[PDB]
C-alpha cells in the first residue's frame, strides 16, 4: 500500500494495464516511466493534453499514430467528463491531480470509481510542486510498477535542481530580485494571471527569486491587477505561454514546434502591450518567456533552471537547460526534443 | 530451571524451542546474534515492524533467505493491530516481548492468553533502559533459547567495545561535557521534535560522555520538546535519527543497509536546512550528525554509543572506528554481509 | 467570518464573545487596548502570570476593579501547570494563546482539547517576532473580539509613534550604529546572561537603529550568552530588563506601576555593580539603562522601541518623550491612570 498526494491510502494493483488519466497532461509523469512504449497502458485520458498541448501531441502522433485512438473522457474541464464513458473503459487505475482541468479528491467520479473497485491515485505538480513533484513520481513508480524508472528520474531531478539550490538557498532575501510571472500572458480575459504560494511561485522561490504575488494571493493561482504590477515595478518580468506558431490569437508561442525567431517575435508582442511596455524590467531587457505547461509537469526542473539563469545571469552562466532537456529526453522519452521552451527578449 | 526476565517475572526454560514468537519484529536483532547461519529457522511468526519499518535490512535477508516472506505477520506496527487468534494458531513454544514499543507489554491481554495456553513469555528491553537492560536481556535470551554460548560471546564483544568508550568518558566531569540534542525520526514526525529523556538513546549520550539537553525536560524514555526550546538551549551538538529508504521521497534521514554515504549526506542536509534547525550553533559549526533510528531498540546499540563518543570527543576517539566494530559483529555472529550507511557526518 | 492567526491557522470569528480565555495572563495587555472602561467584563479565566509576574499592574487594576481577584486562574506561570479540566468547565467561547511564553503553544494537548470542544483558538505573538507580529496580532484580536475600531485606532497610534523612530534610524548605516547588549531579568536568573537574539527585544534594538551583539550568537528569540562573551565584545550600550516590585529583596531591577525613579535608579545600580558587569565600558561611561521586562511580550512595546532610540541616539531623539506616548496610550485606550517607572537611566 502507498499514501498518495491527497493523504489517502491506495492498494497497489498486482498488474496494471489500463491507466486512466484524470488530466491528460499527467501523461508527462507517465512518459518518464513507460520508456519506448509510452501509450501502451493508457485506456483513456482527459482531452487537455490533446487540445491544450497540440504541439507535443503532434510530435508523439507522427511516431505513434495510435495516440489518436486513445479515448477522450472529456474536454478541458472536470465538469465535461462523462463518468459513464470512464467506467466502461474498465480502468485498473486512475491517476488524478489535486488541482487542474480534471477531477479532484471530492468529485463524484472519484467516489464512483471507489464503488467500482478501481484504485485512485492523487499526484500533484501544480498546487505544490516543491512539496509534491518528487513524492508524486515515487508513488507513480510504485503503483505502475516502474520503480526503476521513477528512481532514475528522481536522481536526475534532484541533481539538476541541486545545481541551483546549492547556490540560491544561501542567498539572503534583500539580495534577491523581485519577480512577476504572468501566466498565459496576453491570452486571458482579465489581466493578470499569476502564481502565489504555489505553482510557478515554487520555482521562483527555489531559483532564489522574490515573487511579488507571494503575499497578494491566498492560493497557488490567482489574479493581480495590471496597476498593481506597474506600481510594484518588479526587477524581472516573466510571461508564460504555449501558443502554437500559426495561431493568430494573443499569447506567447512556445513548445515543440516553435522556433526561437517565433518565440522572440511573439514574446515581443506580449511585451509591447500598454502598461507592460513601461515596466522597468521590460525596458531593461529583464523580460522572459517560459512554456506554460511547466505549471503542471515533473519536467519543471527545466523552468527552475531557466529562472535561476535569469535571476543571477553570471552565477549560472555555465548552466544549460537545453542540455538538461536533452539528457531528460534521451534517458527517459521516446521522442526527439524539438522547439523552444524558453526565450529571452531581443 | 527458571530465569527472571526484564519485567521481573520468573520464566521456566523450555526443554527445546523450535517455534519462537516475536512480539516486536525488530526483536529479531537480538535473536540474530544467537542463531548463527540459520537466522529464521526457529521463528514461527513476528510483528510486522521489522518487515515494514526495516525494509532495507529485511530485503538483504530476503535475497539470501527468500523464506523470510513466508514467516507470518501477527500484526502491522502497533500492539493494537495484533490478532491474538492468529498468534495462538501458530502454536508458539516461546514468546519474546518488549517492555515497550510497537508490540504488547507486560499487562496486555495477549500475554494473559498465552499464559492460559501454557506458553512461556519472556520480556526483554533495549528501548526503555538500554544501559540497565541490554546485556541482561541477551543473557536471558541465551538461556531460554539454548544459545548460552552465542549470548556470552556477544556480551564479551559488547562489554569490550563499550569499555573502549567508558574507560575514557567515565572520568570526564560534567562541566567539560558537550550539550546534545537528539531528534528522533527528525523531519518525519507530524510535530517537531521527538527525542529521548532518561532512557533510550539518552542512555547512549550518557555513556558516550555527552549531556542530553532533554534528560530533565521529560519524565520518560521518549517524549517531545518544542523547536523553540531547542533553539533556546542552543546545544553544542545536534544529532538526527532516521531509517528512511533511499527510494522514499517522504521527509526524513536516509540510513540503513541500502543507503550510500552521498544519499545519507544529502538527506541529512535536507533535515539540517529546515527553518529554525538551520540557525542552531551546532548546525552552523558542523557539529551535526545522523544516527540510524533502529538503534533505539537493538543490542547492536554499541555501534551508536561508539559513533556518539567519536562525535562528542573527535580527537580522543580518532582511533576508534564503529565500522570495524560493525564488520567484526557481522562476521562473528550474523549470516549476511554488512552494507550501507548507519551513521553520517554533515558536509 | 474567518481570519488567519499568528500560527497560520484559520479561525472562525464568533458571532458574539463573552467568555475569553487567556492562555497567558499578560496577553491581557492586548485585550486591555480593546475593552475600554470595561477591561475584565469578558474574561472567564487566565493563566496566573499576569497576577503573579505582574503584581504591580495587577494591584492598580484591583484597586479600581476588585472583581479581578475572582477571575479564575487556570494555572501558575508554566504551560505544564494548566489543568485542562478547569479550563473546559469555564465554557470559553474563545481562547487566546501565544506562539511562545508561559502558556500553551500551537502543539499543546489543551489546544487540541479545545478544538474537540468546538472552541475557537487564536494565536497571537508579541514575544517571538514582535516586529512581524505585533500589529497583525492586534488586527486579528480586533476581528475576533468585535473591537475593530479600538484595534484600528491602536494600530494607527502605534505606527505613527514607531515611525517617529524609524524615519530616522532606517537610514542609518550599520557602521554608525552602537553595539547593544540586553540582559533580560538581569541579576535575577540562575545563570547569566539571558538575552534576545533575532526576535523579542532584539526586534526593538533593530528598529531603534541599534546593533544587537547577540543577534548572531543565538538561533532563537531568547537564549543565553556567557558573561565573558559580553565582556569581550564590550558593547557600546548596556540595557538591563526587570519588573521587580519595590519591596522585594530578591535580586533584579525594580520597574513597574508602583516603582519610583529613585527605587529604579538604586536597583539598577546594584545590577551594574555586579562582578564583571561593572568593568563594561558602557557601564563606566554611563551608557547603562533599565527597561521594564514585560515589554518583552506586550503591544505597548512601542514604549521600549522609543526608549531604545533615545538611548542609542540621545540628541537625534532629544524631542521624543516616551512618557507622553504612555500617557496618550493610557488616556486614549485604558481604564487606569499611568503611574511608576517603566524605564530608567543610571545617574
Ligand atoms: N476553462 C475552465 N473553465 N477552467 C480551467 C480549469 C481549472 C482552473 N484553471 C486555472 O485556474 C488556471 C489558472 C492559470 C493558468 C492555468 O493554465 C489555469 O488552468 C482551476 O485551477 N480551478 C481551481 C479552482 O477551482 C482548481 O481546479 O483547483
Ligand atoms: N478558472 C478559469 N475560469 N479560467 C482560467 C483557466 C481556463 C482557460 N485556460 C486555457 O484556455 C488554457 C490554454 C492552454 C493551457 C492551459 O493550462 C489553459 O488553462 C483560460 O485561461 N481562459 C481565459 C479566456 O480564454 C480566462 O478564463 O481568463
Ligand atoms: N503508530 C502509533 N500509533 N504508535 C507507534 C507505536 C508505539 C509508540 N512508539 C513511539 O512512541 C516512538 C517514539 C519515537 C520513536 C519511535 O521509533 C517510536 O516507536 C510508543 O512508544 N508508545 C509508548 C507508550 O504508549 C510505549 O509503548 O511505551
Ligand atoms: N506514539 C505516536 N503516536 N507516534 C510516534 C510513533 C509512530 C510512528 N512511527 C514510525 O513511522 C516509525 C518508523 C520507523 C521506525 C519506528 O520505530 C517508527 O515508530 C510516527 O512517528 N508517526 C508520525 C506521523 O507519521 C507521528 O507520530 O507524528
Ligand atoms: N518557569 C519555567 N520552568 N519555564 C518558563 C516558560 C517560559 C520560557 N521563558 C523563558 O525562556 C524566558 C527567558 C528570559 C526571560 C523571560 O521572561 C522568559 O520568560 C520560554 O520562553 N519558553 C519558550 C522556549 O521553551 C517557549 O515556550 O517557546
Ligand atoms: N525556562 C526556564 N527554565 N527558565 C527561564 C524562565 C523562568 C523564570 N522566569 C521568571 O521567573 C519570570 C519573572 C517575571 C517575568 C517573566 O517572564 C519570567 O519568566 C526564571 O527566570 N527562572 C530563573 C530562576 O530564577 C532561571 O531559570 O534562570
Ligand atoms: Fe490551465
Ligand atoms: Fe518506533
Amino acid at each position: 500500500n502507498i499514501t498518495d498526494m491527497a493523504g489517502r491510502s491506495v492498494v497497489i494493483p498486482a498488474k496494471v494495464e489500463r491507466i486512466l488519466l484524470g488530466e491528460g497532461r499527467l501523461f508527462y509523469a507517465v512518459s518518464l516511466l513507460e520508456g519506448q512504449k509510452p501509450f501502451d497502458r493508457i485506456v483513456g485520458w482527459q482531452g487537455d493534453f490533446r487540445k491544450l498541448d497540440t504541439q507535443t501531441y503532434a510530435v508523439y502522433k507522427a511516431k505513434f499514430p495510435q495516440v489518436d485512438n486513445i479515448p477522450l473522457i472529456g474536454n478541458t474541464t472536470a465538469d465535461s467528463i462523462s463518468p459513464e464513458k470512464v467506467l466502461t473503459l474498465n480502468p485498473d487505475i486512475a491517476i488524478f491531480g489535486l488541482s487542474g482541468h480534471g477531477p479532484g479528491k471530492n468529485s463524484e467520479l472519484v467516489k464512483q470509481l471507489e464503488k467500482a473497485g478501481v484504485p485512485v491515485v492523487f499526484v500533484d505538480f501544480r498546487t505544490s510542486p516543491l512539496k509534491n513533484t518528487l513524492p508524486s513520481m515515487r508513488v507513480l513508480g510504485k503503483v505502475l510498477h516502474r520503480e526503476q524508472q521513477a528512481n532514475d528520474y528522481i536522481k536526475f531531478y534532484e541533481d539538476n535542481v541541486r545545481k541551483v539550490t546549492e547556490i540560491t538557498s544561501k542567498i539572503p532575501a534583500d539580495k534577491k530580485p523581485s519577480v512577476f510571472i504572468e501566466l498565459r500572458a496576453g491570452a486571458m480575459e482579465e489581466c493578470c494571471g499569476t502564481a502565489g504560494k504555489g505553482n510557478m511561485g515554487d520555482f521562483i522561490d527555489q531559483a532564489g527569486g522574490n515573487n511579488m504575488a507571494k503575499n497578494l494571493l491566498p492560493g497557488a493561482l490567482g489574479t493581480v491587477n495590471l496597476e498593481k504590477v506597474l506600481s510594484t515595478n518588479p526587477d524581472i518580468y516573466i510571461a508564460s505561454g504555449g501558443k502554437a506558431p500559426d495561431n493568430n490569437a494573443p499569447g506567447v508561442s512556445l513548445g515543440a514546434q516553435v522556433t526561437k525567431e517565433q518565440a522572440q517575435s511573439s514574446l515581443q508582442t506580449i511585451l509591447d502591450r500598454k502598461g507592460i511596455n513601461t515596466l522597468s524590467a521590460v525596458k531593461n531587457g529583464r523580460s522572459y518567456g517560459i512554456w506554460h505547461n511547466f505549471y503542471n509537469s515533473p519536467y519543471n526542473v527545466l523552468a527552475i533552471q531557466s529562472f535561476a539563469k535569469w535571476f543571477y545571469p553570471q552565477q549560472f552562466a555555465d548552466l544549460d537547460p537545453n542540455n538538461t532537456m536533452n539528457s531528460l529526453y534521451s534517458q527517459f522519452l521516446a521522442i526527439e526534443p524539438t522547439g523552444t521552451y524558453w526565450v529571452d527578449s531581443t
